[PDB]
C-alpha cells in the first residue's frame, strides 16, 4: 500500500470461530434525523408555483394553500409514513 | 417574462413587478444569505 508493506489479516476462522464471543470490527453508528412538521412562509413572494398547470383539480378551491399539517417520509424499507400533528398529542397535553 | 406561466401565484396581483429591495448570494460553506437596505443604516444615516 503506497510506500509500505503492511501485513492483511482477516482473522474470522483462527479466532472467533465457532465459540460464544462476538467478532469486533462490528460496531454501530448513532445518527440522528430532523424534520419541521407544521411550518407556513408567511410570505407572498415565497408562496408561488414553478409553471402554469402544475397540480390541476377540478374542485373550486386548491387544497394546497391552507397551511399543512404532516409529514411525509419513507420507511426503513421503503413505505410510505406520516406524522401528522396529532402524534404530538403526547407532549403538549401534558401537566408539564 | 420569458414563458406564459413561468411563476404564477393565487394572489391578484403577482409580487414580482414591483422592485426590489435585497439581494441574495452564497456564504463561503453554501448557505443563504441576504442584504436589505436596511443593512446601508450604517452609512446614509451619519451626519456626514
Amino acid at each position: 500500500v503506497g510506500d509500505k508493506l503492511v501485513f492483511l489479516e482477516a482473522l474470522e476462522r483462527r479466532v472467533y470461530q465457532a465459540t460464544r464471543v462476538a467478532y469486533p470490527l462490528i460496531g454501530n453508528i448513532d445518527i440522528t434525523f430532523i424534520m419541521p412538521m407544521g411550518v407556513f412562509q408567511a410570505n407572498s413572494m415565497d408562496r408561488y408555483t414553478r409553471h402554469a398547470g402544475d397540480f390541476s383539480t377540478v374542485s373550486e378551491q386548491d387544497p394546497r394553500q391552507f397551511p399543512p399539517q404532516g409529514i411525509f417520509f419513507y420507511n426503513k424499507d421503503g413505505i410510505l409514513t406520516q406524522l401528522t400533528l396529532r402524534d404530538a398529542m403526547g407532549t403538549i397535553c401534558h401537566s408539564s
